[PDB]
């Protein structure tokens, strides 16, 4: 006879974690939160923010067990961050639902461990949506929330009563550290996107269409003669991109993505760069006050992750990444005065084994950097020719 | 199946708007938050602390819309502020609903331009009715909610679940400007009469009963022997006021108000303050141990309001307010070392046409104003003559 | 048509008072916020902390009505104290629910006097259950919530929907003291006891089981080979104890208590020092992997409470306690430069009588100090002797 939520609470809470880190970059002791996504992989979910740089990191569940967990892929650029579970047994996963049939006044509940506080839940409603512009450069299409969120509730999950996953709680907007009632939470279908990813790649492959613009205001609306106070300007389009072959004009404006109405710029482009390379989709334009409907492609770009610090986990140096196929990872750029180098690191060298054991990607190495070698064979290869180089 | 207010929101948020200010006193720049009344005439409203002194006033809808608005009137005692809009065009007025057949445990929702966060919303209920106090001079008689509100709220609406006006966001309690879960509200039927007064007159015309008093505590109703430990206490009345004519004697206290019980004085003084001379309404009394009811009507008074500056935009001197009926602007009062009189202006005089351009009252005033002539023509009148004072 | 909470207010609200107060230890003045639980006898309840060292304090109603009161007990260890009403006249008491049957998910709502605001209502929900920790050594097992509190709901209420008490509104978590959405309140259950017990001995009368311990985290459970991450770790029970008796072994893990299941032993801790002497009670084991259920009662202890100032109100000195049955008070530890003593006053004394009034517990004496004697008649006996000691 009294309505609540515990009833659901009861089911989805488990699907929550408590996490808790050691790293360095001078020693350091952080916790944030995390979400199940794969009840047999033990797949978690958090702010990169949280985890970044990451030494040691513990799992602590609702039932009051600890787990020791590893990185999985991170990509600082919209702060997510999969890791993954030593031993699963037993789990909960979380079921999502879609950020984007989304509507303002609809409630939200948002769970995390603030301040270490264990399993914290706390109540608000959808303040409102596509909300960005924190740290521009960054992909953010927030949903914003009165909820009650703090340092803590990082990577914490926010439901809509079903405990339906829709958003992770990522930041929240306060002069001294302290809830105003202004939370932030990344939208679950971002999110699904940047996760299947790494899951299968351990890092991310961001597409771009090759344009520039900026925000349609009112007053562009007006010096450029069309009838949209919101959208995407399309300043200028690039050749040989997607856009270019797409057959799209500087001056173009677009009103929505895959049916879905665009807000704004900021939105855009967080959605997209979330999308990976070749994802197909389709937009609505609105050139010369006529309406248009064209398809396209995300295709590559020129991006920036996983460093040799990120792997290494002390060795500064050059950044890495994978290469063609599982054709091992390529050493990006080596910089003057890193140890990495001093250890007869240079760019361009293209590690294919270590220790007798072949190595197609990150994966493969991070995983025999989890053996430990107290000593380290690297069989790599500058231009045509075949050497090792050492470590301790 | 999933409890919601968007549904409704999506009815009315269209009907509130963030208030972008530009003014001088230096330069400045401000926000806050307003609500449409009248569709038609583009009537929205605000906090007169967020309009005070204001140059340019644009105003931004919930669908990106900007338009320009002009001042109508203010009255910074209850700290409201009608504006109206340039050029209103397919807009949206909001219903108002009856701020006192409020009760405490009902849920409100409030929404507003926070720190510039474009149409946000939060959620709470009723934390209780007729607070007063923070600025004790002034006529407050505040709603008091833990819906979450801040600078950009202000002149932002808040809302019973139906969508209905309840009353506006004006201040919040708070150290460190940050919300506690306790914000502010004029209750709506008080605006209602503020406003549709400034809708015919540009200005308030405050009526008084004419008595002096003080809040009666229990240690009071103590004292003197009466059962009631809430109320207003009838210190003195006044004679050839409202009062003395009605029939009132110091030692009274007034239990209710048109039926409405009265909490305590404060509200009775802001609940009056609102109406307009020659109200006319029905007290309920109690003296010596007698319940009374008598009926009265608000007289004249002597208040003041809009100033040399709220008009001129700089041009300093004297206070200035109409005179009889549509017979022009009477200058109240003219300092010494201020500018207007530094223009042969002189308290008494009484403008009466400007431009070859006849002048009523305030409005056709700041209307010739507003066509901003580079030489300015007074036609006034000291005395029994007729002369012209000049501008740039 | 609207979902509310105000017509259940109307009846509950009334149950809830502001409370005022004045001291010294330098004068003083506080506020805090009280809840009556016998409507007849006048018996309102607060957090210790709001009324310790109390001189006068005065209580008002949710109808304006101002009442003198008086201490009744107080327990600094879980901050509750029992106070009553001089004259209680049509009064409003509240029903209390099963703290224990609560559930996280819940919805609650927190009423007080904040900031000497008067009767302010705010809403959330059971933000987490069995909370503990800020300062170890109080028993505290607060519920926890995101409904907004401050300074001034301390000894508030909140209730469940249906206006039914199920804990006090203590302290909240806040840098820069302002509620972040973590606010704490005792459970009902818990209060109850500590309750009921003042009500018939003006004091707490601990029971101790007699052991040792400390939280049973995972890393625990594994070093110790057992199943649970959760719980309450006997590190050594002591001899001729409940627990000795009770037949206990140090290793052993308590998973539940009275049939309801154990977070952990911070809770245990504060479950058990709630209830009085003698208390009955059943609980399930778990050692070497093997369940177990027995059966026990609180024994004596050796604690401390009521000073020679919580009864004297500036009479510093011994520390005083009731003695045997109604057999008079008794001077616990006289200190050196304490006036107490420097009246006569010496430990092991036995006060008997007083201004040819009997007295048998510190009931009958604050009852004597009420009357206030200019001149203080203290019929003492040191050992087997009678003697009197005087005062002004
Ligand atoms: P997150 O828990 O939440 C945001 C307000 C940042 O904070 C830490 C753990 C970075
Ligand atoms: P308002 O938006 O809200 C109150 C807390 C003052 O604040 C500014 C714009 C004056
Ligand atoms: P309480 O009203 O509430 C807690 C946050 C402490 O605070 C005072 C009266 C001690």
């Amino acid at each position: 006879q009294m309505p609540s939520l515990a009833p659901m609470l009861e089911k989805v809470m488990p699907s929550v974690v408590s996490i808790n880190v050691e790293g360095s970059t001078q020693k350091f002791m952080a916790l944030g939160s995390g979400v199940i996504i794969d009840a047999d992989k033990g797949y978690v979910v958090t702010n990169n923010h949280v985890v970044d740089n990451a030494t040691v990191i513990k799992v602590q569940l609702s039932d009051g067990r600890k787990f020791d967990a590893k990185m999985v892929g991170k990509d600082p650029r919209s702060d997510i961050a999969l890791i993954q579970i030593q031993n699963p047994k037993n789990l909960t996963a979380i079921k999502m639902a879609d950020s984007d049939a989304l509507r303002v006044g609809d409630y939200t509940v948002a769970i995390g461990n603030p301040f270490g506080l264990g399993e914290t839940v706390t109540s608000g409603i959808v303040s409102a949506l596509g909300r960005s512009g924190l740290n521009a450069e960054n992909y953010e299409n927030f949903i914003q929330t009165d909820a009650a969120i703090n340092r803590g509730n990082s990577g914490g999950a926010l439901v809509n009563l079903n405990g339906e996953l829709i958003g992770i709680n990522t930041a929240i907007l306060a002069p001294d550290g302290g809830n105003i009632g202004i939370g932030f939470a990344i939208p679950s279908n971002m999110v699904k996107n940047l996760t299947s990813q790494m899951v299968e790649y351990g890092q991310v492959k961001r597409g771009e269409l090759g344009i520039m613009g900026t925000e349609l205001n009112s007053e562009l609306a007006k010096a450029m003669k069309v009838d949209a106070q919101r959208g995407a300007f399309v300043s200028q389009v690039l050749p040989n991109s997607s856009a270019a072959k797409a057959g799209i004009k500087a001056g173009d404006v677009i009103t929505s993505l895959n049916g879905k109405p665009i807000s704004s710029f900021a939105a855009l482009r967080a959605q997209v760069g979330t999308m990976p390379v070749g994802s197909k989709l389709t937009l609505g334009l609105l050139r010369d006050g006529k309406q248009v409907n064209v398809n396209l492609e995300l295709q590559q770009s020129s991006q920036n992750q996983v460093d040799s610090s990120s792997i290494f986990n002390g060795i500064e140096g050059a950044e890495m990444s994978n290469k063609g196929k599982d054709q091992g990872v390529v050493v990006n750029n080596v910089k003057t005065g890193t140890p990495a180098a001093q250890i007869g690191l240079k760019k361009g060298d293209v590690i294919i084994g270590a220790n007798q054991q072949a190595v197609k990607n990150i994966a493969e190495l991070r995983k025999v950097l989890d053996s430990k070698p107290s000593v380290l064979a690297l069989n790599i290869q500058r231009g045509d020719s075949t050497i090792y180089l050492l470590m301790q």
